[PDB]
């Protein structure tokens, strides 16, 4: 009976989604913006109403949310932003393309990081071009030194996302509030993994499509009663 | 100056263009209203303003004004809190009526009272009004009590449902040293200016706040302005 909608932001500027964008605050590209607008139009056409929204503190997820709320005429909804729904922090790899990461760290290590669930990438160090940009960003000024990551394994990302799910989102759902979450590939994995009880390998194989509303139907104990559903026109929905 | 507070009134709406009374009707910004917010946002950006929290209404012309400012100053990540208590004054039965026809039919005297008297509210919005369901049945107000949901408001009414939010929700942020940005409407902001400056019924009624311009207050420890409000941008 409970309905929960997830949406993963689309394409970010400068191909950063293929360059471990991570905690760098890339904006949506105009194509990414268009993708969100189509996602929002699909929600409008399907008559979806929400009562509250959760997003990260990254502008690409926020803009995705804004674009959806505008399209569905629900700009008045309460919105809660949290760093705990941020993309995975990719450490020293942040901003590098594939050739560059291989050239830097070798195929051996890259392959290890690709498949690992709890081996973190190299920490982002003071020589990294995004070091002060991210580490000194005012939006993280309330994180303890311990909480502010220099890098994250997928397991770390999920571990700091889950508490927010549990303490902030779950209660809303239990009150029958219709939740919309606009976040990132890796933070949304955390939620799916908890919802379905997937294995570490299962979750690493899940590639959530972008720009597409992902619908969950949950029973009174917030266990899904069926597989996730994708909303959208035939061409978009097909690619999955 | 110990404290800094910034207000912004949204610019031109779609119903301003149509020459209709808006009030609680959820009219969007016109393109020119959108452009004003952008210039206001660029002014805040040029002056390097930082905020910690934002307050706005549940009305999209103000919400879009805030969004546009946040985008311009690269602070989209800020916490945003929306409340009906910052809504525009509820125009009652006048909601949706052509302003010119309203003056033609009722006369100047009567309309002046409805638009600008302090304590005399416009006629009530009755269940037969064309926008009764559109406004009074809008689920964004579903948590208001019978005694809370207005069918019309004078400026005094407006101020009276606005100040509680200000006292309970905005003042504690300010005293915590949070830098506050408020994006709202002419009448809701009138109440805040009235409270801050302690203006009289008469003075506040002749206060016409400029639109799409950052209005900057420097407050002391008691949240009393240490100087007259200032404006940001060019001329
Ligand atoms: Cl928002």
């Amino acid at each position: 009976a409970y309905k929960l909608v997830l949406i993963r932001h689309g394409e970010s500027a400068w191909n950063l989604e293929n360059r471990f964008s991570g905690w760098y605050d890339a904006d949506l590209s105009p194509a990414g913006h268009e993708e969100a607008k189509r996602g929002g139009q699909a929600l409008r056409d399907a008559g979806y109403e929400f009562d509250i929204c959760f997003t990260s503190v990254q502008k690409r997820a926020i803009r995705t949310l804004w674009t959806v709320l505008d399209a569905i005429d629900q700009m008045w909804l309460p919105v809660v932003r949290t760093w705990r729904l941020n993309e995975r922090h990719y450490g020293g790899l942040t901003g590098l393309n594939k050739a560059e990461t291989a050239a830097k760290h070798g195929e051996a290590q890259v392959k290890i990081w690709r498949r690992s669930y709890d081996v973190p990438p190299p920490p982002m160090e003071p020589d990294h071009p995004f070091y002060s940009n991210i580490s000194k960003d005012r939006r993280y000024a309330d994180l303890t030194e311990d909480q502010l990551p220099s890098c994250e394994s997928l397991k770390d990302t999920i571990a700091r996302a889950l508490p927010f799910w549990n303490e902030e989102i779950v209660p809303q759902i239990k009150e029958g509030k219709r939740v919309l979450i606009a976040a990132h590939g890796n933070s949304l994995r955390g939620i799916v993994k908890h919802l379905e009880g997937l294995s570490e390998e299962a979750i690493m194989e899940l590639n959530l499509p972008t720009g597409i509303p992902i619908v969950y139907e949950l029973d009174k104990n917030l266990k899904p009663i069926k597989p996730m559903q994708f909303l959208g026109d035939e061409e978009t929905v097909r690619k999955a």
